C-alpha cells in the first residue's frame, strides 16, 4: 500500500444525490441503537464507514436519561458499516474521548479522542488501531478537535484543534501528523479570530477547512493548509451568505477578515467546499435554530465579499431539525476527479424536544453530481411521541 | 478477475427443489427484523444473499406503523445473507431509494437506487460499492425499475426503467451500464405496450425479461436483449396461460403483440423461463388476489398462442399469501448449465390482514431440479394473532 | 487444498474433557436465541461449528408454541460458531429442511438436508454453499438421515439415509458423494433389522457408524463402511451393555446379529466408539427416558457378546434431561492419531416439561484425554419457570 | 509468522492515558449484553481483544440471579473486540471453564480453561482453537490460575497455576507451554508463601509476575520467570507501599520474604510494573474493600523496603466500586519500547449492591505516556437503581 497523494480536483458540483442515510431513531425505537452525536463520514481504501460519540447507552435504556450533556467517561468515538444505524452489536470503537477526529493516509487510519476534566483533557492519537502519541492540555479548557474527517497529502495528515475559551479569544494549534506521530505543530495565523470543529477535504490545491467562529462571528472562518509545507494561513468566507447559525440576515457585502456581527458565543459545525466558480456554501435554513438545511452555489464566496447564491439545494427542510455538518469525500474512488460529499446531523431530542429525556441524531449524507438531479428532502423520520 | 460471459444454455426443468427460506415474519415477532417488501435474490461469485427495500424500522417497532406506503425517504436496498431474515444487526445498505436493481458482474456489483419525490426522482448507480453514475427523471412520474436482479454479459449489465404512467403509456428505457458508466440507452421498441418490474435472466442466446404490463393486459410482455449488440425487441407470452395478477380466466387463443383484456390499472411483478420445450412459468393461483403461486410447463409459451400446461408444480397454496416473483441464477455455479432459480415474495399484513397496521413479507426461492422431486407447499408461516 | 484422508488411528481414550457448551436456553431466556433441536459438530479444516435444525422462531417469540413438532417449513440446518449459542444474528443457514447431516471433505463443506412431506419428501445436496444434487424419496415414507456429521476420505462421503416405515422393516441407502455429486447408492446389507440417525467417525480402518434401531431392538445397530470400496456391512453392538433408550436392563449376553428384545417402536440417537481395548459406548443413564448421560469403557463392544465396563464418565446426572448424541472429530488436528468427540443434546421444554409450550435443546461436547481427568457433569442449566 | 521475542525494555512511564473502555453495564441495562466477572485483555499481532469469563446469561435475564457465584458448569473464557461490550452476538468463547488465562505467542493463541468440581478440576490447554494437552488437579482443591494474560517468549508460554488451600500452605506450579504442549514444570520455590491470580507481563529481562498471597499477606508476591532457562524465583515487592486488598496501612519498612501480616484470608488479583526507578504499583484506594484505583511511582519498590510514591495519578475515585486489576502490553506495537497496560475489573451488583441478585462488572484500561498528562477518573457509570 501507498500513501494517498491529494493530485485531483473536486468534480463539477452541479446537484447533490443522496450518498446515505442510517434512520438510526427510527430504528432505535425498538432496537439496540447507541446514543449518539457529532457524527461524520470517512472512508477507507476499501470501504466508507459512519462515525459518531457514541454516549454509551442505547436510547431505549434508562441511561439515556441526560445525554444532552457533551462530556462524560461514557462517550467514544465508534464507527459502523455506511447507512446501517450505530447499533451495540455493529459498532467498532476507535477509541475513548468525546471530541475527535479520523482519517485514513492511504495505509492505515489514524484516529483521535480527547478525554478528561475540562481543566486536565487530553488527547490519545491511534494509528492502525494501536495508540502512538499523547497531547496534553495547554490552555487548560476544553482541549477540543474537528468532529469530523481530516485529511491526509503524502502520509501527512493536518488536524485542527482548540483549547481555551468559547467565547473569546482561545489557543488553536495545527498539528501535523504521520503514522500517528507529531512532525510538527504551529500556532493558527491569519485573520480568524475564533476557530472550532473544523469541516476538511483535500485537493491538488491543499487542504481547506471551514470551521465555526463560536465568539462573535456569523461568517464562518477557512483555514488552509499546505500539507507538504506544513504551513496555513486563516480568514473567513468573504461572502455575505452568511452560514452559521444562529445569524443575523444576508447583508450584501461580507467580511472577509473579521467576524460578522450580531450573534455572539454561539454556532453550529459547518462546511464549504470552495472552488471558484464550483463553490457550494451548506447552511441550516433557520437563522434561529439548527433546523433545516440547503446548499448554496455561491461563486467565488471565499473571496467575494458581494457573491450571491445563483442555485441551491434544499436538503431537510426547515420544518425539520438538523445539526452538525461536515464534509468528507471517497479520495480512493475511480475518476479524474474527487466527488465532494457531505453529512448533516439530524439531532432529535433535547433541548428542541423536551418530552424525552434523551439527545440523539441519525445521519443523512450526500455527493455530488454533474447532472442536475431533481431533489427530494431527508427527515430524521422518527416519530417522539413513540418515544414517550 | 474476469466479466462473467452467459456461455450456458438453462439445464433441464424437470421440477423444483427448495432453495432458500427466511421465515422473516416468524422472527421478526420476537426479533429485531428489519420491515421489507419488493425482496428478490442475487449471487456474488463467491456468495448469493436476499435482497430487498426496507422501511427504516422493525416489525414490532412502532414506525412499522403505515409501511404499506410505497415510497418513503426511510426506505432503502438492504442485503443479507441467505435465508437469514433481514435484521438490523446483518443487513448491508447498498443504496437508498424505494425502487432497486442489482447485479454481480464478476468482478464487481452493480446496485441501482431510485429515490425522491413523485415528480423528481432520480436514480444513483453504485458500483464496487460507490456511486459512478446519476440519472435524472425524464417523464417526471415516478421513474422506477426491476425490483430484482439484473444480468451481465461481458461487463455489460442491461437495466429496464419505466417512467410515466401506471396507466396508460409511459416511457420505458433500457440502459445499458459497465463498471456503473452509462454506455447508451434506447427507448423501448416492439409490441409491449406497458412496462414495468421486469424479471430477468441471462443464458448463451441472451437475456430475457419477462415483466408487468400495469395498463391493459393480464399476459406478460417480455423484452429480450442482445447485450453485445446492446439492443432489444418485445412482445408478449403468446400463451392463453395469463400470468398477471389480478387477471382473467385462461381463454384458448392468447395474444403475442397486444395486451390480453379484462383487468386494468392492476398487476404484480412475476417471471417465466422462456426456454421452447423447456419453458414454466410462473404465476399466483388466485385470478383475483396476491395468493398461492404455482409453476406451470408451457412448451413454447413465448410463440404458441394456443400453448396448456403438461406439468406443474405448487408452490405455495391458494390459501396462503403471496406477492412478488422474479428470477435469478448462479451464474457461477460449476456444470455445463445454468439452473433456473426464483423467489417469491410473502407479503404479511396490510392491505390484506389489517389487524396489524403494517406491511413486510418473508421469502421463499426455489432452483431447478432434472430429477422430477415430490413437492410440498412454502407458507411464510408467520400467526397474525401473535402481533396483535 | 487437497481432500483430507483418514490415515491415523484413535487416540488412546483414558477420559473425556470439556469441549463445548453453548448454554443456549439459560442465554435464550433472555436473547434472540433461536428453537432447535436435532444438534451436532462439525468441523472445517479452520473452523469447528455447532449445528442443529432451527424451527424458525426464537425461544421467547410466540411462535415457539408447538415446536415438539418434528417436521415443518420453518426448519432449516443452521450452523454457528463453537460454544456460541444459535442467535437469530450469527448463525448460518446451510440447507432448508427437517433431517439433515454435513462434513468437509478437506476443500469444502457438503450439507445434506431433507424436506417435504412425509409422502414426497426430497434431499437436497449442497457443496461449497450450492445445490447440486437432489434425491427424491424411494418408499414414501419420512426421507430421513444422520442428524450428525458425515465423514469423508479422499474426497469420498458416505451418508447413511432411511425411506419407510419407523415401527417395521424400512429401505435404508447408503449413498457416496463426491463434491456433492453421486458416484454410487447401495442397500443395506448385513444382520441389522432396522436403521436410522447413525452417527458416524472415520480412521484409517474406515468409517463407522452407531445407529438407532427404532423397531425391535434395544442395542444398537453398526455399519461399517470403506469409503475406498464403497461397500459397507451392518450388524449389531454385540456387548449386553445396552446403548438404546428406552431399553431393558443390562443381561449378561447381547445379540450380535438380531434386535436385543424388550422395548419396540421407539429409540434415540446414540454413538460409540468401537476400537478394540480403546472402546467407549454412551448411553443415557435412565433405561426408561432420555435422561442422564454415561460413558462407559467396553473392551471390544462390537464383538465380544459377554463384554462388561471396565471404566466410566458421568457426563450428566440421571435428575437432568439429555436427548441426542453423537460423534465428530476434528480431522484437521495436530499429532499421529485422532481425538474422538461427542457432543449430548440437552433437550428442554416438551414433551417432559409442558409448563412450557416450545420444545428446544442446548448443547454439551467433549472430547478424549490420554489423561485421567476428574469428571464433572454438564446440565443444561436453564431454569424453566423462569419461561412461565 | 514467527514467534515472539521479548527483546525490548519497558518505556518509560510519566503518566498514564485511557486505551479502552467498554461501559458493560450501563450497555447492559438494554442490550444482550453477557454476566461476567474476572475480566483482563489480551493482544494478538493484529488486534486487542478484551476477555472475561462469562456466567452463561445476560444482566437483564432471569439467570443473572444468583451470579456472585464462582463456579459453575455455564462459564465459559469468553473474547470481543476491544471497548464493545461482551454480547451475545459478538463474544467468541475460548474454552469452558471458571478460570483462565490466554496469550499469543506470536504464531497462534494459546487459551486454558479450568473446569470441575472443587475435587477434581482439570485444566484444558488449547492452541490455535484447538484442544491439545490437559492437566489434572494435583492437590484437589480448586486447581485455579492467572485470570489475566501470559506472556511469551520464542514459543514458550509460562503459567502459574495454585492448587490447594486458599487460606494456608498451597501447592504452586509454573507450567511452560509451546504450541499448547507441556515442556516442564515445576514446583514454586523462593520466599513467597501464598500464591494466587498472578498478573504478568514480559521484557527482555525477563517474565514477571505480580500476584496475590491469600492466606496472611498484604504485600504482594512476586514471581520472575526466565522463559529461556525455564526457571524462576520468588519473593515479596519489598515496599511499605502496600497493594493487596483489604491490608492495613502503609508502615515506613515493608517485608521482601514474609507476608506484611494484618489481613488474613482475602486478598484481590492485582499487578504491578517492576522497573527499578521507572517502577509503578497499582492499588484500590481502599484498605477495606475493593474501591477507587490509583497507580503510584515507587522507584525500587521490588527491592527498597522503605520505597515510598514520588507521583501518582487516580484512575477510579474511592467513591465508585473497582474490583481485579492485572497487567497486559502490546507486544507487537511499533517502537523500540513495550508499553506498560493494565486494567481494572468494575464489579457492580453483589455483594456491596445487595438490591439486584447479580454480580457483574464492565471494564477500564490504560496505557503509559511519556508525557505528563491530565488525569481523569474512570467510573463503571451505570446507575443501580435502573435495575431494579
Ligand atoms: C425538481 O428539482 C429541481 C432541482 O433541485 C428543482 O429546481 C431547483 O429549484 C430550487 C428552488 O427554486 C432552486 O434553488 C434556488 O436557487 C436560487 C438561485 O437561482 C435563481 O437565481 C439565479 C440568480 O439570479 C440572479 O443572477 C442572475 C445572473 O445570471 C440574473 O440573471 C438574475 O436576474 C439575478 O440577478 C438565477 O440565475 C436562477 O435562474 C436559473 O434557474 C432557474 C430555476 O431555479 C431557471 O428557471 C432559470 O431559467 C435559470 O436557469 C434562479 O432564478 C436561490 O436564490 C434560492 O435560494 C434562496 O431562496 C431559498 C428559498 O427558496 C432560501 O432558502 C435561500 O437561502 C435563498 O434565499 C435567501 O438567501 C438569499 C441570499 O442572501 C436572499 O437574497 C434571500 O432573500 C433569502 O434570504 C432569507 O432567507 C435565508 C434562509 O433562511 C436567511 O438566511 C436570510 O437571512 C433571509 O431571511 C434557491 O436555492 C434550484 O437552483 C433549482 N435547481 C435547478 C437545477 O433548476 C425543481 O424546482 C424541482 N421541480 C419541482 C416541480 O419541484
Ligand atoms: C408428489 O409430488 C409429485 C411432484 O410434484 C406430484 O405430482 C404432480 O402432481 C401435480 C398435481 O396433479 C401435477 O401438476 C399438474 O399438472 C397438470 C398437467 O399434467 C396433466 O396434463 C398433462 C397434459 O395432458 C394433455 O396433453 C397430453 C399430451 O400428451 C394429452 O395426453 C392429454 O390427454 C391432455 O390433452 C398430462 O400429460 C399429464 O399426464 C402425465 O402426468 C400425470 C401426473 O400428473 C401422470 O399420471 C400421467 O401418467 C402422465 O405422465 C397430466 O394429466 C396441470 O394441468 C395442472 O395445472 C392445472 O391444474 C391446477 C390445479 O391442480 C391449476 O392450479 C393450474 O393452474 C392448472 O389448471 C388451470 O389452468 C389450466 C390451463 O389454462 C386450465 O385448463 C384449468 O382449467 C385451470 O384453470 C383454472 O384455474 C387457474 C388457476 O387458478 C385459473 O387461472 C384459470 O383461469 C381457471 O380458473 C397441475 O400443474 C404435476 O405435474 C405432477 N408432477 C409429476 C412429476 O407427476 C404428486 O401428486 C405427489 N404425490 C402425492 C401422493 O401427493
Ligand atoms: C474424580 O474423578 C474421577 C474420574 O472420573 C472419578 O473416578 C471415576 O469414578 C467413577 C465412578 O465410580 C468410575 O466409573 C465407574 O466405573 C466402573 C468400572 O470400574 C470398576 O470396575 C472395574 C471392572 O471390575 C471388574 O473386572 C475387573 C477386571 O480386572 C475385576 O478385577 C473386578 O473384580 C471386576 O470383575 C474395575 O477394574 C475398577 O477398578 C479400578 O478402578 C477403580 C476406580 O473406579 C479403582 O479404585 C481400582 O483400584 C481400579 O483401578 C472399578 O472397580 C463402572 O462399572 C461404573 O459404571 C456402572 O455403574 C454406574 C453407576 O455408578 C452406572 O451408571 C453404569 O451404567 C454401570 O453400572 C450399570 O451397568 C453395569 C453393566 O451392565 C451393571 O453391571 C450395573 O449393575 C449397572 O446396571 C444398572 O444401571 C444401568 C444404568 O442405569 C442400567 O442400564 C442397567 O439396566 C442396570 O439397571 C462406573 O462407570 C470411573 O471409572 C472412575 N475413573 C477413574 C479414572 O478412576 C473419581 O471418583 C472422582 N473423585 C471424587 C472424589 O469424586
Ligand atoms: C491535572 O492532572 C495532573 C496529572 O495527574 C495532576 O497532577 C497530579 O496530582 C496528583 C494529586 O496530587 C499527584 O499524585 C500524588 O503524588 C504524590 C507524590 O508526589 C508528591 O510527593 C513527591 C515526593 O516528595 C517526597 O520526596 C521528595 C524527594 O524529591 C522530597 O522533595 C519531598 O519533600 C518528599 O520527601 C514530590 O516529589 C512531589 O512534588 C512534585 O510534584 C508536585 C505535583 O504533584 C509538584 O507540585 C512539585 O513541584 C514536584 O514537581 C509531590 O509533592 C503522592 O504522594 C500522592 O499519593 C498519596 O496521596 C494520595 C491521596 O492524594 C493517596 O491516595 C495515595 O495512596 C498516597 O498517600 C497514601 O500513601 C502514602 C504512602 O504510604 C502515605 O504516606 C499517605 O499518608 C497515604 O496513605 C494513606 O492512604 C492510603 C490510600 O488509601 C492508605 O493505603 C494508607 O494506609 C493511608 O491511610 C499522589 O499520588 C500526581 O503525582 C500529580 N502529577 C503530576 C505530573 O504533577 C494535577 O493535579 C491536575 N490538575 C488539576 C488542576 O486538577
Ligand atoms: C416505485 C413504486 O412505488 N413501485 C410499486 C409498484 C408501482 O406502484 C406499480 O408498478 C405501478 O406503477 O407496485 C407496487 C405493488 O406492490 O403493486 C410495489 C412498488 N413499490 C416500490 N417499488 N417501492
Ligand atoms: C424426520 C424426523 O422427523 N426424524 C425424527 C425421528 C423419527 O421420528 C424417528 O427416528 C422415527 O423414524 O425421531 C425424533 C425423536 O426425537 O425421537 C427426532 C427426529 N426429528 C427430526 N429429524 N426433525
Ligand atoms: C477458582 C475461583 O473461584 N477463583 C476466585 C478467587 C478465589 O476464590 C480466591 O483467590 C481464593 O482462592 O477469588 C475470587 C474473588 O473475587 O476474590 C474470584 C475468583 N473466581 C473465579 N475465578 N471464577
Ligand atoms: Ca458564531
Ligand atoms: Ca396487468
Ligand atoms: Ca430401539
Ligand atoms: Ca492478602
Amino acid at each position: 500500500r501507498n500513501f494517498n497523494n491529494l493530485t485531483k480536483g473536486l468534480c463539477t458540483i452541479n446537484s447533490w444525490h443522496i450518498y446515505g442515510k442510517d434512520n438510526a431513531v427510527r430504528i432505535g425505537e425498538s432496537s439496540d441503537v447507541l446514543v449518539t452525536r457529532e457524527p461524520y463520514v470517512s472512508c477507507d481504501p476499501d470501504e466508507c464507514r459512519f462515525y459518531a460519540l457514541s454516549q454509551g447507552t442505547t436510547i431505549r435504556g434508562k441511561h439515556s436519561n441526560g445525554t444532552i450533556h457533551d462530556r462524560s467517561q461514557y462517550r467514544a468515538l465508534i464507527s459502523w458499516p455506511l447507512s446501517s444505524p450505530p447499533t451495540v452489536y455493529n459498532s467498532r470503537v476507535e477509541c475513548i474521548g468525546w471530541s475527535s477526529t479520523s482519517c485514513h493516509d492511504g495505509k492505515s487510519r489514524m484516529s483521535i479522542c480527547i478525554s478528561g476534566p475540562n481543566n486536565n483533557a487530553s488527547a490519545v492519537v491511534w494509528y492502525n488501531r494501536r495508540p502512538v502519541a499523547e497531547i496534553n492540555t495547554w490552555a487548560r479548557n476544553i482541549l477540543r478537535t474537528q468532529e469530523s474527517e481530516c485529511v491526509c497529502h503524502n502520509g501527512v495528515c493536518p488536524v485542527v484543534f482548540t483549547d481555551g475559551s468559547a467565547t473569546g479569544p482561545a489557543d488553536t494549534r495545527i498539528y501535523y501528523f504521520k503514522e500517528g506521530k507529531i512532525l510538527k505543530w504551529e500556532s493558527l495565523t491569519g485573520t480568524a479570530k475564533h476557530i472550532e470543529e473544523c469541516s476538511c477535504y483535500g485537493e491538488r490545491t491543499g487542504i481547506t477547512c471551514t470551521c465555526r467562529d463560536n465568539w462573535q462571528g456569523s461568517n464562518r472562518p477557512v483555514i488552509q493548509i499546505d500539507p507538504v509545507a506544513m504551513t496555513h494561513t486563516s480568514q473567513y468566507i468573504c461572502s455575505p451568505v452568511l452560514t452559521d447559525n444562529p445569524r443575523p440576515n444576508d447583508p450584501n457585502i461580507g467580511k472577509c477578515n473579521d467576524p460578522y456581527p450580531g450573534n455572539n458565543n454561539n454556532g453550529v459545525k459547518g462546511f464549504s467546499y470552495l472552488d471558484g466558480a464550483n463553490t457550494w456554501l451548506g447552511r441550516t435554513i433557520s437563522t434561529a435554530s439548527r433546523s433545516g438545511y440547503e446548499m448554496l452555489k455561491v461563486p467565488n464566496a471565499l473571496t467575494d465579499d458581494r457573491s450571491k447564491p445563483i442555485q441551491g439545494q434544499t436538503i431537510v427542510l426547515n420544518a425539520d431539525w438538523s445539526g452538525y455538518s461536515g464534509s468528507f469525500m471517497d479520495y480512493w474512488a475511480e475518476g479524474d476527479c474527487y466527488r465532494a460529499c457531505f453529512y448533516v446531523e439530524l439531532i432529535r431530542g433535547r433541548p428542541k424536544e423536551d418530552k424525552v429525556w434523551w439527545t440523539s441524531n441519525s445521519i443523512v449524507s450526500m455527493c455530488s453530481s454533474t447532472e442536475f438531479l431533481g431533489q427530494w428532502n431527508w427527515p430524521d423520520g422518527a416519530k417522539i411521541e413513540y418515544f414517550l
